[PDB]
C-alpha cells in the first residue's frame, strides 16, 4: 500500500471491522465501509476538481461527518487538509486561505453568508457537492514525513503548524500505550475537532481502535450529560471549563455516568474543586498536558496520581522526550526553573513558510514550549507560567501567574503585568476586579518582597474572553 | 532521547510506571525501575567487554529475566541481540554464531556444559557476570532503520531475519491496534521468547502497555494451569499444541479461568474441535498468522469471527498489506489460489548476509511468505499449503494437505509426496501409518481424480518431530 | 541552509564565483551574482502571488534566462517547475497545466495569444519579468533531495514525470564524474531546455561548474557555427539531426571549431557517415543514452571506445545501474534480448497522479525503459527497438527496426517505417510506409519481394503504402502514432 | 545495486574505465580491472574470517596499494574501515583498537613487531595478502549512504570520527565542483592516506575520475620532484611544511614543473614567501580549510583570489553551509569574531561511543569547528585561533596567535608557542615557550619588554621559558600539548 498516511486509515479499518459504527451525528450513522466509501469519493472528487498532491483543501464548519471525510480525502488525494476556526472574523479566514493558499474551500450550510464574503481564485463548495462517482480508494505515494494538516496557533499573526502523517500516527500510538481503550469504545467529541486535542487525543485513536466517535456540532453540557446515558459514552475529552459547565448542570446528580471508563481533561490544569467534585462522583481525570506543535499530546499525569500530584502536568508519552532547559539550552538542576521543550516523532515539521519563526523554537528535534516548569524528585512537571509573561525586576525573574494565584486567595478576577521603572528596568502592577484597599501588605506576607507588585489598579472588567489575555500591557 | 529503538524502552516505561512489576520469574519480581537500572548496567558492562554499536550478543537460556535484560541491554549499546535456539546441536549454535559473527555469548548455568564445547574469538559469559557498575543509561544513537535482532529461520542452513527496532515496534503497534490490553494486563509467556510470536505477539506489547510479564522457562500445562488461578493471568500466547495439551490435563475443568481476557492462539490454525473446547468454557481464540520476517503478525482472525470462519487465517493488521499474487507477481481473481505477499513498517531489512537468497523472496517492500492461499469475497485468507510441498502432475497442481486432509477422513498421521512419472512429470505417493488394502477408491469419490495419488505406502513411524517433515521424499 | 534543492544553486554559486557570467542570451549576460538576486527576487514574487509549497509554477517560452529564473525561483519557494512543451497547441497546453494544477504561468510576449485562449479561471498568467518582488535576500525554505523539482511531461495522454532535487543533482554528478567540465566551459544550448538532455546533461552542470551557459532561442546550424567560432564553445549538446545539419552547412569548413573540446551527443546513435565527416574536422562524439525518468543520464560512450563498440549505447553512469531483463524480472542469457531496466538516485519518484502506471513500470527502484537491447561480454549495451513497437506475428517477435533498417537499404528510401497491423491468421503482421525520394519511383511489390531475399518471411511486411513525409518530432524521431494514420 | 557504498565504487569504474591505470606504487600498477578483482576477492577473504556488517577492519601501514584494498574491500563486506596512525607507540594504537573494536588488522610487513606487541586476545593479525579468497565476483550487500564508512582519529583522548559513505562521497562531489579534474589526472598522494586530507581531497575524487594516484609511503621533497617530471604528475596535495621543502630543495630550478596543473594546499595558510617561491615558476595554490568531521573540505580559496584575500581560509565548498556563531550559537555582527560551525551532507554522523561529546559539538547538524574566525563583507572568512587556546585573563580574550605572530617579528625567534597559565589575579595569565636560532643570544626581559611595545599590556606574557624544540606534528603544527611541559 503506497499511502502510508491518514488517507489509507479508512481503507484499513475497512478490511478489519466493516460493520462496526464509526460515526454517529444527529441520526447519521457512517459504518467504516461506509466511512471508506464516502472518503473514496469525496478524493475522486477532489481530483476531478483540480486537486494535486500537496494541495491546500480547508474545511470551514463545526464538529461533523464532512471534518472527517475531508481529512481521509485530502489524505487519500495526496492533498493537505486545513481546518480552519469556524469561530474566527472575514479577515481572519481571509488570513488563513491566503497563507495556506487553500486551492478548496469546503464548508457547511450556515457558513454559505460568511464563505461567500471570503477574498476568487478559491474554489469554494459546499458540503457534499464535490463528492464523485467512483468509490475505489485511490493508492496515491504518501509517506509519514508528508505533511498531513496545517493547524493554526493562535503574539504576531497565526502561524500554520505543519503536522505530518507521521506526527499523528505517532500521537495516536502515544496515547493507545498511556491510555486503555477497546474495539468497543464510545467517545463524545463535543471540543472541537480544529483543535489537535479532540482529533490528535480521542477522535483519531477511537477509529483506530475500532470504535465509535459521536460528534456534538455544539457544546452543550445538558446534551453531553443526555449523550452519556443514552449513547453509553465510555471516553470523553474536554477542557476544564467544559468539566465545570457538565458538573454545574441541574442534571449533574440525576445522570446515569456508570457507562464512563476514562474522562481526558486537557487544555489547563484541572482545579483542585473540579477533580475533587467527579472524585467524589466515581469518575478520575486522565489530564494530558500538550500544544499543536507536538499533535498534540507530550505529558500525561495518570489517574492514580491525580491526587497525589495536585496541578503536575505529568509524566512524558513514551515516543516523546521532554526536559526543563536554560536559556542556555542544558537541562537545569533538577527543582530549577526552565523552558519545557519537546522531542519526537510526534514533534511537527516546522510553520508553514515561516522558516525563520521556525528556528527560533524548533533545532535538533527539540521544540520550545514557552512554558516555564520544574521537574520534581519523581520526574513529574510542574507549569508556572508562560515565558513571555515573565517580568524582570533588578535581574529577578517575577511569574505573574504565582502572584496572581496568591490575589486569588483574598476576598473575582486579576492579572499581574510588567511596568517600566527608572532604576529596576520592570516592576508588577497589579490589575484587579472586585471592596478595595492598598492589601499588597497581605501579598508581602504571601510573596518573596522582589514579585510584590509595586502598584495595584481596580477596574469593573478585564479582556476574559479566552473562556485573560496579556492586552491587559495596552491598558497597563 | 537519540535513541529511538528497543534500548530506550526500559528507561521510557521507567519514567511512566517505575513501581509496577514488569517481570515476573520463579520469586523474581522485577518493577520498571529495577528493569531500566538492570539493563543499564548490562549495557554498560557490554560496552566495558568490548561491545560496539552494530555488534552482536548471543542469548543461549530460557524464558528468563536474562533474556529481556539482554535484549535491552544491546538496544542500549547499539548492539545487535542474537536470541539462539536452546534445544539445538553444537554443531546448530556453532552455524548460528559463526553466521551473526556473535562477539559475546552470554547463558544460563544449565548450558555452561554445551558453551564450554561451542568452536574462540566468542566472549562465553554467564548471565550475571558481564554485568557493571554505572546504572545509568546510555543515550547511543538508534535508529528505528537499525537492526535489533536477527531471529534464524528454520530447505538449506538458517538464515538470520534481520528485524529493525521500527518492525517490532511497529509490529507492536499492530497488536496495540487489533487486541484490547491494559495497564493491568498479566501475561502468561510460557512460549519460547527466541520465536517471533512470544516476543513480538505478547511480551513487548505487555511491557509497552506498563503490564506484568509472567515467564516460565518450560512449558508444563499443570504449571500453567496453577499459573493461571495463582496469578490471576489475563493473557496467554500459545501454538494449537500448548492449548491441547492445556484442555488435556486433569485440572482442565477445575482450574478457575475467570482471570482470562484474552487467548492469543498463532503458529498453525486451532483445530474447529479445539475451539469448540476452549469455546465450550467461555474461551475465545484471537488466531494470529505470521513469520518471522514480519516481526511477527500479518493476519488477525477476531474472537468475534473465530466460529463464523472456521480455518481462516484472518484480515490484515492495520499497518500491514497482504496479497495472494501469482509467479506474475500480480493480484490473483477472488477466490484463485497464489501465493500471500506482505508489505509493510514490521517487514524485515532481509536476510543476514543473504542479499541474493533476500532478492529471491523480498522486493519492493513485498516479502513472499511460501503459503499458498485464497481470498474470499469478505477479504479472509484461507492458507492451503506450502507453496515448496505443491505436486505438478501433467502441467496441473495437487496441494499434499488438501489430499492429506481428505486421508484423515479415513478411519493416524499421513503425508502426500511428488513422485517422478515417465509421461506426467510428477504423481501423488500417500505414505500412510496405520488396518490397509488400496482405497484411494474413497479419496476417488472425495478429490478431482489428477489430485488422487497414484500409489500408497504403508509404514509404522514418520518423522512427525516438528511438534510432519517434507524429508519423507528422501523415502520417496 | 534548509534548502538542499536546485532552489539554493545560484546562492551556493554567487557564494564562491559571484562575478562569473553564468548566463549569455545575445546581449543579455547574467553573472552569478545577478542570477541569485534575480532568482531571490522572482521568489518572493511567486510568494506574493500566492505560491506556497508543492504548488506547481508552469513556464511556457523558449530557452531564455527566465526558464532558468523560473527553475530556481520555484525551488527556493518550495514549489514545482513545469516546463512546457512551447510547440503544443492550446488542447495540448490545457492537458498539461490541468493533470499538473499549475496555479502560474510565466510565458514570453510571443505567447501571448496561445496564452489567452488557454482553458484557465484558477491560473495567474504571468508575462516573463512582471513578478521581481523588492526583496533579493534569499529564501531558506525546508527542501530535502527527495522533494519534487520538476513534472517533464512524455512524448497514452503525457505522463508527468516527477524529477526531485536529488534525481537532477545526482544526474549532474553523475555528468561530472564521467566528462571533463571545467569552470571556464562555454557550454552552447541550442536543443531545448524543456527535454532532460540540454538541461540535465550541459545546462545544470555547466552553472554547477561556474561555467558560462549560452542559449538559443531556436536551432539553426549557421547561428550555431558562428557562435562556436565567436563565443569560443567548448561544450555542445545535439542529437544527430542537430550535427547533421551543422555538418551539410556551408560555413562547416571555413568556420574555426578549435574552442569545442566536448561535443554530448543523446536521442539516437551517431551514423558512421557523421562520425567520420567530425572525426576529420578533429572532433569526436560523447554519445549518451537515457530517458526523462533518469533525469535523464543512463549510459555513455565515450570518444575512446567509439571505434570497436559502434552502434553501441555504452556503459553505465558511475552511481546507475542498468540490466537487460527478462518479461519475468530476471536478467538474461548474455547476448540474448531483453528490456533495458534502470536503478540509482537519477531514477524518477514516479508519474504525477499515475500511480498504477508508476508501479507497471517503478518497482524495488528498477525502472522499465521500454528499449529492447542486448549486452556483450565488455557490459556494453546494444539497443534494438522499442518493447511497444515489437510485431507478434504467430507468436514469433519482429523487431522493426531490423526491418527499417533492411528498407534502407533500397533505391530511394529517403525515410521509413513498420507497424504492427492486425491480421487473422498470425494476429499481426508488418506494414511498411515509405517515402521515395523526389526523384525516384519504387513498386511497392519489388521492395517487398527484395526484402524476402533479405529476411526470413516472418519478418517481412504482407504491405507497402506511399507518403510524402512522416510524423517527426523536432528532434526527429518517426512518432510511430502513424499506427493512427495507417 | 544495492551497495551505494565506497564498497561499489571499484566496479561501477571498472565498468567505464577497466584498461585505465587507477594506483601506481614504484614497480606496481592496478587497472581499475584489477583493482575491482582484488578488492572482491579481500571482501571474500574477510567474510571468511568472520567478518560480517558493522565490523571494524583496522589498517596498519604507510600509503600503499592495500590501504585502498582494504577500504573498497571493507565497504564490499558491509563493514567499517578503521586507518591507524602508523607513527603511533603500541599504546596509542591499542587505545584506538579497543576503542573501534577492531576484529580484524591489516598490517604491511615493517609492523610486524609493534603488531605482535598490541593487547590483542579478539583481534585477528593478518599481514597485507593474505586474506585474498578465490571468489573475485563483487558482492552486493545492502549498504546505504547513512552507513559508517570510517573511523578517522581525532590527534582529551583521541575520538573516532563516524565518517558515513555519503560524507566521503559528498566530499569528492564538492572537490568535483570546485577544483577541475579530468580523466588523464596523475595524483601525487605523498601526504598520509590515514588523513581525510589526501583520502577526501585526491585519492578519491581522482579514482571516481578515472585518473591515476601515484602513492609515496613517505615524504621526501626530493622523490616529489623526481616523480613530478618522470611521472608528469598533474595534481598534488601537500601542506604549506611539505611545499617548504619541495621548494628548499636544490633540484627546484632544474626539475620540469610544466605538467602540474593544480596545487592542493590544505592544514594551515602559505606564507607570502610560499606563494611567492611557486608564483615565479608558475604554479598557484588552490587552498583548503577543513577538519576530519567535515570528510574533510569546508572552505577553498582558489588561485583567483589568492592575491586580495591574503590569509583567507576563502568561501564554502558548494554543498557546505558555513557560519561564525555566537557563544550562544546565534550569528554574530559581520566583522566580529565567533567560531565557524559547518553544515552539510559531508559533515559526520558523529564520535563513535561518544554521544555527549559528539552533543557538545554537533546539533541539527551544525558541527562546532573549534577555530575562532571572522567573516567580512565578500563571505571570505578569516581564520584567527583556536577556542581552547583562547587565554580569559581579568575577563578578557588573548588570542595566543595574534602574540605568536608578534613574537616571531623579534631577532632569532625560529619557532614559538603561547600558552595559558594559572593566576590569582587574573584567572589566567600568558607564558610565551621560545626556540631561539641555533646561532642567536635573546634575553627574556628584552623580548617581553617589545611585545609591550607592540601589543596592549592585557595581551602580553608574564614569563618566557626557552628550548631547542617544540612539539609539532608530522605536518608541522604545534600541538599546544606542551601545556604539559610546561
Ligand atoms: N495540562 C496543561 N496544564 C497546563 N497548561 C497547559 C496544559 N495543556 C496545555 N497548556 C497550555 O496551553 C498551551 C497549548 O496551547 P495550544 O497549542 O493552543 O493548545 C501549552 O503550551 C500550555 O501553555
Ligand atoms: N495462523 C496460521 N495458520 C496457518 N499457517 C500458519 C499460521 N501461522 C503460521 N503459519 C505457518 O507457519 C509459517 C511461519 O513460520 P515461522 O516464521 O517459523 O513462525 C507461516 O508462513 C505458515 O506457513
Ligand atoms: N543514444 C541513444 N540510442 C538509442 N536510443 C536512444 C538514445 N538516447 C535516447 N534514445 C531513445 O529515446 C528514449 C528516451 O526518450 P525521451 O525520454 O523522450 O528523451 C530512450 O528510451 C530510447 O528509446
Ligand atoms: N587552511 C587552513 N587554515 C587554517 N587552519 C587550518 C586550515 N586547514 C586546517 N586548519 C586547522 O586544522 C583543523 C583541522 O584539523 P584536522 O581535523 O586534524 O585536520 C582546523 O579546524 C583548523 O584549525
Ligand atoms: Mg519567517
Ligand atoms: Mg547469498
Ligand atoms: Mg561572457
Ligand atoms: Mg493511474
Ligand atoms: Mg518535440
Ligand atoms: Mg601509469
Ligand atoms: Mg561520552
Ligand atoms: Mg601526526
Amino acid at each position: 500500500m503506497r499511502n502510508q498516511g491518514l488517507g489509507s486509515w479508512p481503507v484499513r479499518r475497512a478490511r478489519m471491522s466493516p460493520h462496526a459504527t464509526a460515526v454517529r451525528h444527529g441520526g447519521t450513522a457512517l459504518t467504516y465501509a461506509e466511512l471508506s466509501r464516502r472518503v473514496a469519493r469525496l478524493a475522486h472528487g477532489l481530483r476531478e476538481a483540480g486537486v494535486r498532491p500537496g494541495d491546500r483543501v480547508a474545511y470551514l464548519g463545526p464538529n461533523h461527518p464532512a471534518y472527517l471525510e475531508t481529512l481521509f480525502a485530502c489524505g487519500q488525494a495526496g492533498a493537505v487538509f486545513v481546518p480552519l476556526n469556524f469561530r474566527l472574523g472575514v479577515p481572519e479566514l481571509d488570513h488563513a486561505l491566503a497563507d495556506s493558499g487553500a486551492s478548496v474551500l469546503i464548508h457547511t450550510p450556515e457558513h454559505a453568508e460568511t464563505v461567500a464574503a471570503l477574498a476568487d481564485r478559491l474554489l469554494r463548495v459546499p458540503a457534499g457537492e464535490l463528492e464523485a462517482a467512483d468509490d475505489e480508494p485511490l493508492d496515491l505515494p504518501v509517506g509519514l514525513d508528508d505533511v498531513c494538516l496545517l493547524m493554526y496557533t493562535s503574539t504576531g499573526r497565526p502561524k500554520g503548524a505543519m503536522l505530518t502523517h507521521g506526527n499523528l500516527t505517532w500521537n495516536c500510538v502515544n496515547v493507545l500505550v498511556e491510555t486503555d481503550l477497546a474495539s468497543d469504545e464510545r467517545a463524545l467529541v463535543a471540543a472541537p475537532l480544529f483543535h489537535a486535542a479532540a482529533l490528535g487525543m480521542v477522535c483519531l485513536p477511537t477509529l483506530l481502535k475500532g470504535g465509535t466517535v459521536i460528534l456534538h456540532s455544539a457544546f452543550d453540557p445538558g446534551a453531553v450529560l443526555s449523550a452519556v446515558e443514552q449513547e453509553r459514552v465510555t471516553l470523553v475529552f474536554g477542557v476544564p471549563t467544559m468539566y465545570q459547565a457538565i458538573a454545574a448542570h441541574p442534571r449533574w446528580r440525576s445522570t446515569d455516568l456508570s457507562s464512563l471508563r476514562t474522562l481526558l481533561c486537557g487544555g489547563a490544569p484541572v482545579p483542585a474543586d473540579l477533580a475533587g467534585r467527579y472524585l467524589d462522583r466515581g469518575l478520575a481525570f486522565v489530564q494530558g498536558y500538550g500544544m499543536t506543535e507536538a499533535a498534540p499530546g507530550v505529558l500525561v499525569l495518570d489517574r492514580a496520581h491525580v491526587a497525589e500530584k495536585i496541578g503536575s502536568a505529568g509524566v512524558p508519552s513514551f515516543f516523546t522526550d521532554v526536559r526543563v532547559a536554560g536559556p542556555s539550552g542544558e537541562p537545569v538542576p533538577p527543582g530549577e526553573k526552565g523552558e519545557i521543550v519537546v522531542s519526537g516523532p510526534n514533534v511537527m515539521k516546522g510553520y508553514w513558510g515561516r522558516p525563520e519563526a521556525t528556528a527560533e523554537v524548533l533545532r535538533d528535534g527539540w521544540f520550545r514550549s514557552g512554558d516555564v516548569a520544574t521537574v520534581d524528585g519523581d520526574g513529574y512537571f510542574h507549569v508556572v507560567d508562560r515565558l513571555k509573561d515573565m517580568i524582570i525586576s533588578g535581574g529577578e525573574n517575577i511569574y505573574p501567574a504565582e502572584v496572581e494565584n496568591e490575589l486569588y486567595g483574598y476576598p473575582e478576577a486579576c492579572a499581574v503585568i510588567g511596568v517600566p521603572d527608572p532604576r529596576w528596568g520592570e516592576v508588577g502592577k497589579a490589575v484587579v476586579v472586585p471592596d478595595g484597599a492598598e492589601l499588597l501588605a497581605w501579598l508581602r506576607t504571601r510573596l518573596a518582597g522582589y514579585k510584590v507588585p509595586k502598584s495595584v489598579e481596580f477596574t469593573d472588567r478585564l479582556p476574559t474572553t479566552g473562556s485573560l489575555k496579556g492586552e491587559v500591557r495596552r491598558r497597563f
